[PDB]
């Protein structure tokens, strides 16, 4: 195929849709491509720039709710931004953990600066918006880990109903009812103010 | 070494720790043990069973607040049980990887069966004592992997001094903020009812 940033980039992503984030060499990047591994090396450098390059790409192609409406609240943001977060990862395998290790690249930093400010305009100080922020991304990054890699792998009474309950759907009922969990407790926080709550 | 149970798991942890999840492989686990592979395959079969065996014991020997104590509050037990399983996931590199995929072993059964109860007699159904159990184990995982992955691994105002704070310390503080409000959240469920909250 060609070989640039583009065509590159999207024969990794059905690569790993393919072989998951371990299977994924820049060796069968190579033959994928139709090309040598120096001519990979040319344009790859290395695993971590390849996946880096992918953590940034799955967002910008799928994660479609990363700046807020207008006149849209806070609570409402935090929980459309999530779950466009979290379908960001499912698209593709192993999704969640390519994302993994990542901060903001470059043509991210627009869009997470005002994600920061649209916090603390809203009430919340850096640090407690920063926190809020934070919160949601490693939430929703764990449900969707112990999901994807999950499935990528004499019960007693209560356990049992348990197990049958976390298999009824792809874990999405659970996540959402712990993103508002989430959210209510930021709330809490917020009008709280300097209060003993 | 001896080749038991016990000195093959000791050595397989020492072994996580030097090389991380992906250097443990069984080869070099032979080496370490100072056997040739046939006698370790004689007792370890294959990575996947020695990293559900790894991710059991690592719990075991260090999870200690796994059962509430006499007359603990539900919002305590969460809180306690939450920081237990961030700081034996944080005891071993890659640590969180391990556990990642990973459901209640046999041996855990017990400890897991109890955790639920505790839950329903404390006015949660099933569904939402196991929603809340879920969210603290889901949360508590992407903090401690966020956080792991990142150190084994121009800018615009807010998001620089976000960065600042994101490092003060090892992701502590921002983990028992998000924790608070997780429980927190919990509780305006629980004692909602059934009115339109
Ligand atoms: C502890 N260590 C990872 C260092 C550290 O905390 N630095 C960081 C400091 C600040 C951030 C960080 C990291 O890692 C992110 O990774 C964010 C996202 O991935 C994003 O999803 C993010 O990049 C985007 C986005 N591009 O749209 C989001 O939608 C945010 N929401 C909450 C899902 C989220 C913003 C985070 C900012
Ligand atoms: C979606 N998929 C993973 C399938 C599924 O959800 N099954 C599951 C169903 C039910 C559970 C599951 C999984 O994976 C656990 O992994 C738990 C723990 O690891 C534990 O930390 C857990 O094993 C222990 C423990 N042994 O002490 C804990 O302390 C619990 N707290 C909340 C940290 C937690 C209990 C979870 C029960
Ligand atoms: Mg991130
Ligand atoms: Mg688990």
């Amino acid at each position: 195929s060609r070989l640039n940033r583009e065509s590159v980039i999207d024969a990794a992503l059905e690569l790993l849709n393919e072989t998951g984030i371990d299977g994924l060499t820049t060796r069968k990047l190579a033959q994928k491509l139709g090309i040598e591994q120096p001519t990979l090396y040319w344009h790859v450098k290395n695993k971590r720039a390849l996946l880096d390059a992918l953590a940034v790409e799955i967002l910008a192609r799928h994660h479609d709710y990363s700046l807020p409406a207008a006149g849209e609240s806070w609570q409402s943001f935090l929980r459309n931004n999530a779950m466009s977060f979290r379908r960001a990862l499912l698209r593709y395998r192993d999704g969640a953990k390519v994302h993994l290790g990542t901060r903001p690249d470059e043509k991210q930093y627009d869009t997470v600066e005002t994600q920061l400010r649209f916090m603390t305009e809203n009430g919340f100080s850096l640090r407690d918006g920063l926190y809020a922020i934070s919160a949601v991304s490693h939430f929703t990054l764990g449900a969707v880990l112990e999901q994807q890699e999950h499935t990528a792998a004499n019960l007693p009474p209560l356990l049992r109903e348990a197990l049958q309950i976390m298999d009824s759907d792809d874990g999405e009922q659970a996540f959402l009812h712990g993103l508002e969990s989430l959210i209510r407790g930021f709330e809490v926080q917020l009008t709280a103010l300097l209060q003993i709550v």
